[PDB]
């Protein structure tokens, strides 16, 4: 995999960030994590610390996986990284996602975001306490 450029256009929620990408505007969904909705238990605080991570980073990038690149509604389905940092496994990491809708070909960082998960459910955080 590789990543490539984007710059933020706005913090949406959880899973999902508007973000300039080839220099035209594109709702993006994170791969193979779900946050809960806005309106459910955690759903503001997902919002939150996704909007945080993107909202400070210098640089935000995006990184396709080997599969489809974009899902039935047209958001682009990547892994997001803010300075170098994957928000995915971050937000898995501080129990604000479960790892989910893990399709077959967009699943390289499958095992990685488990792990995260194990960890987080291993210190009972948020959704798992
Ligand atoms: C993350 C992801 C979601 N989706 C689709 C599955 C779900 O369809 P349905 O809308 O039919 O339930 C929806 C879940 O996204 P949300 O969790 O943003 O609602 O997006 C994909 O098709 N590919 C993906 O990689
Ligand atoms: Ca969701």
């Amino acid at each position: 995999l590789h990543k490539e450029p984007a710059t933020l256009i706005k913090a949406i929620d959880g899973d999902t960030v508007k973000l300039m990408y080839k220099g035209q505007p594109m709702t993006f969904r994170l791969l193979a994590v779900d946050t809960p909705e806005f309106n459910e238990k955690y759903g503001p605080e997902a919002s939150a610390f996704t909007k945080k991570m993107v909202e400070n980073a210098k640089k935000i990038e995006v990184e396709f996986d080997k599969g489809q690149r974009t899902d039935k509604y047209g958001r682009g389905l990547a892994y997001i990284y803010a300075d170098g940092k994957m928000v995915n496994e971050a937000l898995v990491r501080q129990g604000l996602a479960k790892v989910a809708y893990v399709y077959k070909g967009n699943n390289t960082h499958e095992q990685l975001l488990r792990k995260a998960e194990a960890q987080a459910k291993k210190e009972k955080l948020n959704i798992w306490s």
